[PDB]
């Protein structure tokens, strides 16, 4: 079996996670509308907020569970996105977006919009400055949960450069930052500018490394980074599986030469210092995570 | 400073080496017009005999010279065309190919004449039959040395696929066979079509890896485009390119061994198979020693 | 020999054009600093170009968007004469400027014509002139400095991003008066692509001796079609009354899926004008060389 | 619905086309073992001494007949190998090769097996240079008819360049030669080089062109399908893209000429050779057009 090269990254997870975790699976499980008994254990089997904890390891006690609750709803309507076309799926988030920005009221008697209304409310309690900032990224992402992909021919170079701006991994830079209280300003963000795209590189391609089994075994829109370089090449998923592994090591390594030239350069400020070390353990964790889920079971 | 990761494939080198070294380096060395003794002195080190024998360590020992002669010239010719312009180096082989089929002139007066008269009618001499076998691919590679190029937008597979067809290794695997011996009928060796293009490519790579630095001395090559393609540094790309050869040298024994499984195998493509092999170890080899190279 | 093929894309030109260029005109001929160019100015006609991409522009308005541009160009022109570096910094340095939080050195002509054509936006529409900011800060830092294999797909699909289109989109709806909610732009994206792409390519095509004097659809085409430039530009043209074709279709779309507003119609109406009123002035410019 | 653009080209036929292919037909028609007659009926509708002579029309009025034979038993070759899996069709053509070279007797109780002999025995007598100059050409084909083509992502250039390399194409180019008597040499032919390569690009779009429809069976690997994608337009807008590129090929073939010309470079054996694929050009769009083998 594969068996993954050596990395001098590895996974940290929240110190809190059993507390958090408890607390926000047992929410979930008095508001959300799970249909049977079935799927209310598979939502625990899930562990959302373990999942939150395992990204986010270095979140401030006091904002990991706002973390967890994020994901852990927008696991939950992806799950549903699934279920529906593309115009209902755009039509359900569309809704919840004004509601988010709580400009609208939620129906008290839907739960996912009053989980909404609720949530973003508590984070503009909690820290309005940063709760509004990562509005966008949010909306960015649940309109693209629904955004139709485009076939076209794709060599690693272009495939690479798209999932550089993969709005999922966006999402998880700007959560990171708000559960870390990381208020980065606009200089900073750009001076780290190649250190988010390398690492957005490093957690699409993991993925991919652990999705392909299911992407193929879809009575198989294959697009991965996996299949591109195994034709390319002209060699076995295996063996691309492989080699893309060992570039995923070097980009680990490009990451701590960009984090070094960064200090070396005086423009390591004490925020910058905690995001880029933040997102070392998005890489391991985002790998733990991808070798275990069963997202990617069969 | 790099260090290759682990591979099957070990390297063989000829036992005659060093004795077809004194012979067809005695040879060109005075009949060979060389412009002075730092010429003669470069020509011995490189060893153009000790290159052949790590390429073709199971040639025939009553063949092994043939080869060592045909790719010396060759890399004298080649050596003497970056002087000229694409017009002269042109004419140049083109005015050798007739002369290779022994349909024209020898020109007793010119070196670079009749060494290439008397090497084809030596093997035609040996080995009729195969001494043809080998003339167009020879000819493909001289008719290639010279040509220009159609600058367009290249990914890494594209690159790969072009190597696959690569003349100069294609001319290695035409000699190969000839030193060899084997032959096996324009069938099977049809058979070994993806053996032959997943080695040229690794032969390619290989070449790549060691190149880089002194092509950077100005670019078409594995190391630049994938680490534009992956955004890493060229060192970091040579060692990706490394894993990626050694994952062709494990396709490479599938092939072989799929061939077996469904009884295609045969005492031809079976020792060819093999010697395809050592080229690949040999030129790995080979990459990281040449002063050819060097900076 | 280019020819333009057929087209049903038939582009306008605001009404005030000759009223607001000889305004325009007039203003940086005082400030703004060989005669010859002076000439040069009146002739590229800056204000013209701007009439023929936002022809709808509100009468009040289209004076707004011919200084911003007329600026734009002023200065672009201008950092063909300066180094990265140089050119960067000079740029950075309008940014605040633009946004009024650093006042400008009354004694350099380009620092406060920046100054208060930003302070006259606000003023007008201090909302909507806001949401030009990033717009335009977007366009001017790119103007400062990918390197990789770049084939004809990528190359469009990274010109469905260009930031100089996204800038027009954004110039044209602060001209028009045009407020459009983040959930109806995006209803137009696919619109909003295929636009970029058309304006893009219509540039390639037309600027092509300027740039040779390179990334660009024309010499990309050429070498993957094997055929010369010019010939290149004939096929890419054709393309362009495809994706004009599809601009149309798409439109056609979005008003039968029933999510058409009446600020979307008037949107998209305006970025078919956007798209021929760039061919027209591109052929006629002396920018490219007529 | 797809009008072809203007072009300076127009298609020619050769001359004796009605007796050549009575002549050639009727050979097959007593050789060729059809089952029952439906196929006899479907063959003869095909035409392929027709189609030959569509492409080859400045081929000369003996060896024009040696063209339409071996194209049709290629087509029928093609049909066969249909039926048959990789290994067996391989198998199959390669054991057409030596009886080709006239190095193995055929089995006279096979068809196909003592037709290809005897086709290349009587092209040797004829003119036994030409005709083991076309040997390889067509080996090249037989062989190219059973491999695997691996896919790949692919761009506009990465397949117009494969498609210079068409094997098919190439056989077209040599089987014209042979059959105008133009016995060029390498310098001549390298001379022909860039033109040639544009000539296959035009040939292979054209063709892709009118067989999309039918390559969209889903019950791949064209210019129309990488176009559309690339540019994001539909297929039928790639189409009338692509053939405005062709138009631009016609061009450059006509350029490339000139210029063959005012270098000192055009022989008088060069010169009919280019003029020759001019009309392949012509005469392949005509065959696009009208080809059962791109309907339903
Ligand atoms: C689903 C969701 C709310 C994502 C938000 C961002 C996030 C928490 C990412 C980490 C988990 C991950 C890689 C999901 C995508 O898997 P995948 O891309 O291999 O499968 P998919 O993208 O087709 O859903
Ligand atoms: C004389 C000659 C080269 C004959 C070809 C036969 C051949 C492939 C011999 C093996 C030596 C080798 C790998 C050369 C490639 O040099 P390179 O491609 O890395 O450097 P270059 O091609 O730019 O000269
Ligand atoms: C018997 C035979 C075909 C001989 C080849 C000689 C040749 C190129 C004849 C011209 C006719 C032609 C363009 C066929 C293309 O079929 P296609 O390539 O459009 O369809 P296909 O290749 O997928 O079968
Ligand atoms: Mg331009």
């Amino acid at each position: 079996s594969l068996e993954p090269p050596p990395s001098t990254f590895q996974p940290l997870c929240h110190p809190l996670v059993e507390e958090v975790s408890k607390e926000v699976d047992g929410y979930f499980l008095q508001h959300w509308n799970f249909p049977n008994e079935k799927a209310r254990k598979k939502f625990v089997a899930a562990g959302f907020s373990r999942v939150t904890c395992l990204y986010f390891p270095k979140a401030l006690d006091d904002r990991i569970h706002f973390a967890c609750r994020l994901l852990t709803v927008l696991f939950l309507i992806d799950d549903l996105l699934e279920y529906m076309s593309f115009e209902e799926g755009s039509a359900y988030n569309e809704k919840l977006i004004p509601i988010s920005r709580g400009d609208v009221l939620p129906d008290r008697s839907i739960p996912v919009e009053y989980i909404i209304y609720d949530l973003w409310e508590s984070m503009r309690a909690h820290d309005r400055e940063m709760a509004d900032e990562i509005l966008e990224p949010v909306f960015l992402f649940m309109r693209a949960q629904t955004d139709r992909t485009r076939a076209r021919p794709m060599g690693l170079g272009g495939y690479l450069e798209y999932r550089e701006r993969d709005v999922g991994k966006e999402l998880l830079a700007a959560l990171m930052r708000f559960s870390m209280g990381l208020k980065l300003s606009p200089s900073e963000l750009q001076r780290v500018r190649e250190i988010d795209a390398n690492c957005s590189k490093h957690l699409s391609v993991v993925n991919d490394i652990y999705s392909y089994e299911k992407e193929l075994y879809t009575s198989k829109i294959l697009c991965t980074s996996v299949q591109i370089l195994a034709q390319e090449a002209d060699v076995t998923a295996e063996a691309a599986k492989r080699v893309l592994f060992v570039m995923c090591r070097e980009w680990e390594l490009r990451h701590q030469l960009l984090v070094a030239r960064l200090s070396a350069e005086g423009l390591e400020t004490p925020g910058l210092a905690a995001y880029v070390e933040g997102l070392e353990y998005q890489m391991s964790g985002n790998e733990l995570w991808s070798q275990t889920t069963l997202r990617y079971s069969v």
